[PDB]
RNA sequence: UACAAGAGCCUUUCUGUUGUU
RNA sequence: AACAACAGAAAGGCUCUUGUU
């Protein structure tokens, strides 16, 4: 159970501070964002009732959020140009298309949601596919009784939804594989509630762009009922590779794959299909174009108040397969309950990797998750695959067959935007 | 709908065993 | 083999309560 050193997280701003995570979580005090966005225009969308969420309390939340953000290196310049109340899921598309066609260069819409409602599903469906926006929805309990960590997490998600980098790793502390170009992919499938013959399954992959890996793009399609494999995975990887070359202008050499949402009992069939699928992904672009292929499937399955595993523990043997390159990583502290050391499986190893380098890469990727200043259980790309699969699940909702992947196809503006996080 | 948990609940289902014929 | 009801695991469904410096 080797606890790897957490990455000395590189922040920016006037100080260029470096955050060292202590016990798996680092504070955001006196740390400006590395690539923070000067937020030109932003919007406030209240769906909570005015009885239980007042204008003065919303303005207090806006002011204190702006203070936390200015301390965070992501400045919001002035009061929001849009601050409207609303209600109902059916009143989302007209209001969103009203706010798009009023403020040019619109960046972020903050949406206030009283708990669980179809308003979240319609808000995400309008923002990510129909119109092409970036939104940040938060509950009512976090806009009157707010904490510094709540506003910090809000600012963390807002900074990454708007094209910037919250925090790079150390370029001197990054693993040596970044000496050559790399791309990191993450895949996940969402199945509907069973007995739904008309509701299909969702296959979603995401891919990293830059050599300072904090930016991802998505590609999602719709597949048949209860299918744990992707048919057109090769087209997904090819489109992601094209987008890599288009947005970064340097030729990739390595390929990493982080498969998620796959049952344990039938790993061999999924391996057999998707490995060959990534192979025809590589050989259907140019002759002799072979990157180093590796396939890692990851499956979400003292210290602190709860007394749990410190964030960063790596297990390489004694519970693992001898010949197969599989290992466990527990990279999240136990806030309440127990922490679950994640399982990681690599059979395709032509990417030729040392072990310790590979769990260092996955641990720094876990730290690269942008929605919290703490390491998370499974890496950032497979998280973003999970949230984009759940996002397409919110996209395929009411308020065909497999010709409904026009409803899970992301807009052109948002196809670059890290909207799922 | 920040992160990490826990349980019960009834629907097709993955590993199969037992069983009147 | 199928057979109504099964023992669980794993993936996928809810719902809540357990807190941050
Ligand atoms: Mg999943």
């Amino acid at each position: 159970g080797r606890v790897l050193q957490p990455p000395s997280i590189l922040y920016g701003g006037r100080n260029k501070a470096i955050a060292t995570p202590v016990q798996g979580v680092w504070d955001m005090r006196n740390k400006q964002f590395h690539t923070g966005i000067e937020i030109k225009v932003w919007a406030i969308a209240c769906f909570a009732p005015q009885r239980q969420c007042t204008e003065v309390h919303l303005k207090s939340f806006t002011e204190q959020l702006r203070k936390i953000s200015r301390d965070a290196g992501m400045p919001i310049q002035g009061q929001p140009c849009f601050c409207k109340y609303a209600q109902g899921a059916d009143s989302v598309e007209p209001m969103f298309r009203h706010l798009k066609n009023t403020y040019a260069g619109l960046q972020l819409v903050v949406v206030i949601l009283p708990g669980k409602t179809p308003v979240y599903a319609e808000v995400k469906r309008v923002g990510d596919t129909v119109l092409g926006m970036a939104t940040q929805c938060v509950q009512m309990k976090n806009v009157q009784r707010t904490t510094p960590q709540t506003l910090s997490n809000l600012c963390l998600k807002i900074n990454v939804k708007l094209g910037g980098v919250n925090n790079i790793l150390l370029p001197q502390g990054r693993p040596p594989v970044f000496q050559q170009p790399v791309i990191f992919l993450g895949a996940d499938v969402t199945h509907p509630p069973a007995g739904d013959g008309k509701k299909p399954s969702i296959a979603a992959v995401v891919g990293s762009m830059d050599a300072h890996p904090n930016r991802y793009c998505a590609t999602v399609r719709v597949q048949q009922h209860r299918q744990e494999i992707i048919q057109d995975l090769a087209a997904m990887v090819r489109e992601l590779l094209i987008q890599f070359y288009k947005s970064t202008r340097f030729k990739p050499t390595r390929i990493i794959f982080y498969r998620a949402g796959v049952s344990e009992g039938q790993f061999q069939q999924v391996l057999h299909h998707e490995l060959l699928a990534i192979r025809e992904a590589c050989i259907k672009l140019e002759k002799d174009y072979q990157p180093g292929i590796t396939f890692i499937v990851v499956q979400k399955r003292r210290v602190g108040k709860s007394g749990n595993i410190p964030a960063g523990t790596t297990v390489d043997t004694k519970i693992t397969h001898p010949t197969e390159f599989d290992f466990y990583l527990c990279s999240h502290a136990g806030i309440q309950g127990t922490s679950r050391p994640s399982h990681y499986h690599v059979l395709w190893d032509d990417n030729r990797f040392s072990s310790d380098e590979l769990q260092i890469l996955t641990y720094q990727l876990c730290h690269t998750y942008v929605r919290c200043t703490r390491s998370v259980s499974i890496p950032a790309p497979a998280y973003y695959a999970h949230l984009v699969a759940f996002r397409a699940r919110y996209h395929l909702v009411d308020k065909d067959h497999q010709a409904l992947a026009k409803a899970v196809q992301v807009h052109q503006d948002t196809l670059r935007t890290m909207y799922f996080a």
